[PDB]
């Protein structure tokens, strides 16, 4: 290990800017220098995976639905204590749902009605348990597929529901917790006809008063794509309808491109410095649109953690400490961007 406890708090220089958040899991609650690291650099966190539908969901009775809480209160109860915010992530997701959730009690799929209804009842449920406390919700996760003509993802709530599930989502999400702000998230928002579609669904949503606040871009991006002014015509589009608000949920930064033969044990100092440019001027640019980006999110405490590693099946160093929670070049960038 070596943390250094005396350099400047990532969350602190960002003061003025924006909440600065990390995505971790649950042993790093009660981890005592993952905690301290946490609470040393950022003022907002996101549950990895501990409050994804497949970790609250116990199972089903015949007419409703059973829950388990316990870590995900450890999680709502941390940021409590230490007064910092928690993102709820997330209501409704094609991943990490169980099957079983689809379903009524003999396997068959749930008709639309019955699927909505049981929607209604988790979303009143969740978002209910922790009202007052949660500060965001990523409501709805990844709906859109722009290889679609008319941009939706065929997942089973599509299949099941038609789109109604979407807009329905957040109508629940705000009578179960009026003050929380609620957000449409996604990947890939620089994909220009993804990009299209998500604008349109959420400005039609919008117009008719369905209750979005925001959208998330999860930012899950590499050293060579999307550019920076990429990602900021994104914000400017997405920010341009009125009352959508940006959090940056997901952020990290591979050292690969898509599709690459590289494979690195250790990383590269000229992609660590690139990696560290880039960042810095991703940055710079989301200060200049503070006033519509509100808070930034890294997936993960350090390179180790990412869930890149274990997703594509090689090494990778994607964030801002290393392995030894030492700062990496982009950590020094980012301070002075």
């Amino acid at each position: 290990k070596a943390p250094d406890w005396s350099i400047p708090s990532l969350c602190e220089s960002y003061k003025d800017d924006f909440i600065i958040g990390v995505a971790i899991p649950a042993r790093c609650l009660s981890n005592d220098t993952d905690k301290r690291m946490v609470l040393k650099h950022f003022n907002s966190i996101t549950a990895e995976n501990e409050m994804k539908p497949e970790s609250l969901l116990a199972g089903q009775t015949s007419t409703g639905l059973s829950y388990r809480f316990s870590t995900a209160d450890a999680f709502v109860d941390f940021a409590s204590t230490n007064k910092i915010g928690i993102r709820g992530h997330t209501l409704v997701w094609h991943n990490q749902t169980p099957d079983w959730f689809f379903k009524d009690s003999n396997g068959q799929r749930l008709s639309k009605d019955a699927l909505l209804a049981r929607l209604k009842q988790y979303i009143y449920d969740v978002v209910g348990r922790y009202k007052g406390k949660v500060y965001a919700w990523d409501v709805v996760n990844e709906a859109i597929d722009e290889n679609q003509s008319d941009g939706y993802r065929r997942s089973t709530w599509y299949e099941i529901c038609g789109p109604e599930y979407i807009e329905k989502a957040f109508i629940w999400a705000h009578e179960a917790d009026p003050n929380a702000k609620l957000f449409y998230n996604d990947y890939n928002t620089e994909i220009s006809k993804k990009r299209e579609f998500i604008y349109n669904m959420v400005k039609n949503l919008k117009s008719k008063g369905i209750p979005i606040h925001g959208i998330g871009m999860q930012c899950h991006i590499n050293v060579n794509w999307p550019s920076v002014s990429e990602i900021e015509n994104s914000i400017k589009l997405f920010s341009s309808i009125p009352g959508i608000e940006i959090h940056i949920t997901e952020l990290d930064m591979s050292l690969y491109n898509y599709g690459s033969s590289e494979n690195y044990s250790t990383p590269p100092q000229d992609l660590l410095q690139k990696q560290a440019q880039k960042y810095k001027e991703i940055f710079t640019m989301l200060k200049k649109y503070k006033n519509v980006v509100k808070s930034v999110t890294f997936w993960g405490l350090k390179d180790d953690y990412s869930w890149l590693r274990s997703f594509y099946g090689k090494n990778d160093w994607p964030l801002l400490f290393f392995e030894d929670y030492s700062a990496k070049p982009a950590y020094w960038a980012v301070i002075e961007a």
